[PDB]
């Protein structure tokens, strides 16, 4: 179940299944922030079941792999030879990439720039958004600088929490003084039982001013925390156990590694520019949360997929749930996971 | 056995024991780099038996506690405060405290600064150096600055390994290139078996000169790994299983939190200039190595303990064992503390 995998002079820690005979196409599962191996447990034994090799990393900065501290370690190629190092572990000329919510720009960045490593990918919450890594209602696809563009259109003396993010000294500071209840807050608020409490709320206007008087934005001098909303009873697709997995898990790593992705955006955008232009060619497929934000914000990238990727297989959207996914609906995701690898070959 | 401490904001993870009743004075346990709470695996037993309330804990950046990434939350005084957000979740007045390598200056410095909230102080390994926070050859107790001395007088090309662990970029990567070899080498390297070995390649001169030419110091460009010595077979006071322990533990950590605590050496100095002069009070206690490169290191320090500790209660060396010092001679290192301890009114 457990691996420890030395990509290139880091060391990525997984959880892998497969069918006895260890053979079947290579999956590779990429979480996002601020999540583990553990976010994809209800897709493993389904996948492993339908006859692939699956692995579950931790991105690096996360649970049990490498933990760096310079910003550099953190940069979107990084991440990307870190996928690449993951196949070339299992000697694996090929595999179907499937990245959620940062998990995602990896995956979706490492069919771009490796096309014949890939037999597929696949984004979750987070549409392929090119150079702009994170598409945003104002820029699908990184058509302006990320920072700067974060700054004006985001809040007149407000904050965009990615900004917020990148400081790693504030942040970091409201979540240690009770690390637990904070992944309970981010989790709860972000997520379809939260936003549509939060929507019921009414008391419908432009989307992209509501991302402003939006909990992921803050007036200045405040705390994301601030805005936190937290269930009445734990949520049954996220219960106690789940969430004191998650709490250990950070507990021991921190969120310094994981924050630095949020750091380097402005870094990923400018790396990227090489590659405007150029198609993300492998067979590829979108899934969406009809009350997640990652897919609310990437809404005019999803509308082009096929502008930018000539083998979309297609845009799915998953109702009533919110950005996690695939554990908000574990079956779901299975039966749009195992169509899309079904019809590919290896 | 494991609690979860709120100090100010800082979570802080700890193991504690104590007799049925739960009563006894309170005798907190302060490890080192890179260590962790296990080091103090076999002084726990033991002064719990002997009727003490020890609470051994993870220092902020270790294990299980608070992780930061701003250089500031790894000054002297945050960790000090760390140990008073110790005693007050006890509500204990006072407390013995016994600090380890980094885990000793903390100790002090936490005596030096709170006499009122310390019944006694036993620094291992790391003699008190006043302002210094660590004495060397040349400074007993932080006369001159301690970046700057450590530049010129430690190696002509060469590279004081203290100020290579705070650029905190080389160091982490080729630790994480393979960190259970790290751990194995480092730990090998300075320990008594290790530094007899490497004595005995003999094939004797100024000890303030010794230090180039050593382990600690390394050319410009290398690597601190480069000089390592590891055994043919895991020494018996360090088995797989406590190898396999603190890798765990860093494997999910990292280095950045420990490590920043060697870049504020300078900081720490600077923090401390406001308290020179002004003895330290409280009963002390310093337990040396024969072989330990702390205890060589601040010799001087140690031959002027009278000096700045007025109830200096004793310098004790224990012979053959090298820098880890309590799990070398653990059942010496009890003997010590429970004489110290016993003699001495909570």
């Amino acid at each position: 179940v457990h691996r420890i995998l030395n990509c290139r002079g880091t060391r990525i820690h997984a959880v892998a299944d497969s069918p006895p005979d260890q053979q079947g196409p290579l999956v590779v599962l990429l979480h996002g922030f601020p999540e583990s191996w553990y976010s994809w447990r209800h897709q493993i034994p389904a996948l492993a079941g339908a006859g692939y090799r699956v692995v579950a990393i931790d991105q690096r900065g996360y649970g049990r792999s490498s933990k760096y501290r310079v910003q550099k370690a953190y940069r979107i190629k990084e991440l990307v030879g870190d996928v690449v190092g993951v196949l070339d572990s299992y000697g694996a000329e090929q595999a179907f990439v499937v990245g959620h919510d940062w998990g995602a720009p990896v995956a979706w960045t490492f069919a771009w720039l490796h096309p014949d490593r890939c037999a597929g990918v696949v984004g979750i919450s987070v549409p392929f958004a090119g150079r702009g890594v994170i598409g945003l209602p104002g820029s699908p696809f990184g058509e302006r600088r990320p920072s700067d563009y974060h700054l004006e259109l985001a809040g007149p003396g407000r904050v965009w929490y990615q900004d917020y993010f990148a400081v790693q000294d504030g942040i970091i500071t409201e979540i240690e003084e009770d690390l637990r209840g904070w992944l309970l807050g981010l989790t709860y608020t972000v997520s379809g039982e939260g936003m549509m409490a939060a929507t019921k709320a009414a008391v419908s206007m432009d989307p992209i001013d509501v991302i402003r008087a939006g909990p992921l934005c803050m007036a200045e001098g405040a705390r994301l925390k601030d805005a936190f909303v937290y269930p009445e009873t734990m949520p049954a697709w996220f219960t106690e156990a789940d969430l004191d997995f998650y709490t250990g898990e950070f507990e021991r790593s921190g969120f310094g590694g994981p924050l630095s992705f949020y750091h380097n955006i402005d870094n990923d955008w400018h790396d990227l520019a090489d590659q405007q232009g150029k198609p993300l060619t492998p067979p590829a497929l979108f899934i969406g949360g009809q009350y997640d934000v990652g897919t609310i914000w990437g809404a005019q990238a999803i509308e082009r997929a096929h502008e930018v990727m000539p083998n979309y297989r297609g845009t799915h959207m998953i109702a009533d749930v919110g950005h996690w996914i695939q554990q908000e609906a574990p079956e779901e995701t299975n039966r749009l996971l195992l169509d899309f690898l079904g019809g590919l070959r290896p």
